């Protein structure tokens, strides 16, 4: 069975008791999880580890907390108290934890189930060629040696829009904020890199990125985490937001692909 989860925020007792709920079991079952697996929660060292271990077993994308995590392990950025990362940052593995997140895509693709996934969506200003040579490009800045310099590259808000002009610090900084900052857009696409609220107490002409006619939603699924706010609800067909909050005293979601079952483990906090 195919199962895809929302941001865990390092909820391992719920991400476990979630998976014993379905019955998960590796080499009979795939996981696809939507990124932001540590901070807040308790539990980042645990998500990270179990995660990590399951190998060709689990499809993750990136958000845009792990992205900060691992710039702080980089000395990029400064830890937060409230992220609750030390013991992560701390641990004898972090090494290895790290290495192996940092080469992990910001994108998945499944043809044969015409399924997306990325950690804010898929804007609508990119077609899928697009967006996999986007993908491609970061995720190889973000395994390479050099990742630290990309790190600190990827801080900022513009430019917000779109063409295949874009060069540089500004083509990644782009690229980093459509696949894990994305929540709202302009008629025309552009990001709106501000608002974080629900799409009904959100601002004019602010639409949900989802809102808003795009090629890759046009002919596939896309599932995505990310937006807390949206409480999972509002979507169009073939939109899955799964991010229900956990982290946030919400909770954690599961979609059975097969079915369109859903699962829902309620917060421990
Ligand atoms: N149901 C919710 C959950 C979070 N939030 C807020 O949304 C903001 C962004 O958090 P988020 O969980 O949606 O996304 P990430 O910061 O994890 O990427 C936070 O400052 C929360 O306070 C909200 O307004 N309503
Ligand atoms: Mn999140
Ligand atoms: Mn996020």
């Amino acid at each position: 069975a195919t199962y895809l989860i929302g941001d865990v925020h390092g909820c391992y007792d719920e991400l476990i008791a979630l998976l014993h709920k379905v019955e998960f079991t590796p080499g009979k079952d795939t996981l696809w999880l939507t990124g932001d697996l540590v901070a807040r929660g308790p539990g980042s060292l645990d998500v990270l580890r179990y995660v990590k271990s399951l190998g060709d077993s689990v499809r993750l994308v990136l958000g845009n907390h792990d992205l900060h995590l691992l710039a702080v392990f980089a000395g990029i950025s400064r830890n937060k108290p409230k992220d609750r990362l030390t013991p992560l940052l701390e641990a004898p593995d972090a090494d290895e934890l790290l290495n192996w997140l940092r080469r992990q895509p910001l994108l998945q693709i499944d043809e044969e189930k015409k399924l997306v996934m990325a950690h804010a969506g898929i804007t609508p200003q990119w077609d899928l060629q697009t967006a996999k040579e986007c993908a491609r490009d970061v995720e190889a800045v973000l395994s390479s040696d050099s990742y630290p310099f990309f790190l600190d590259a990827m801080y900022g808000d513009m430019p917000n829009n779109w063409s295949p002009e874009l060069r540089g610090l500004g083509r990644l900084r782009f690229i980093t904020n459509a696949f894990t900052r994305m929540r709202f857009c302009f008629p025309n696409g552009q990001l709106d890199m501000y608002s974080k609220e629900s799409p009904e107490e959100a601002p004019a002409p602010l639409k949900p990125w989802f809102a808003i006619p795009g090629p890759v939603a046009e002919e596939y699924s896309i599932a995505f985490g990310h937006w807390a706010s949206l409480e999972g609800k509002g979507t169009p067909e073939g939109i899955y937001a799964l991010d229900t909050g956990c982290c946030w005293g919400g909770t954690l979601t599961c979609l059975r692909w097969e079915d369109k079952q859903y699962f829902v483990q309620p917060s421990n906090r």
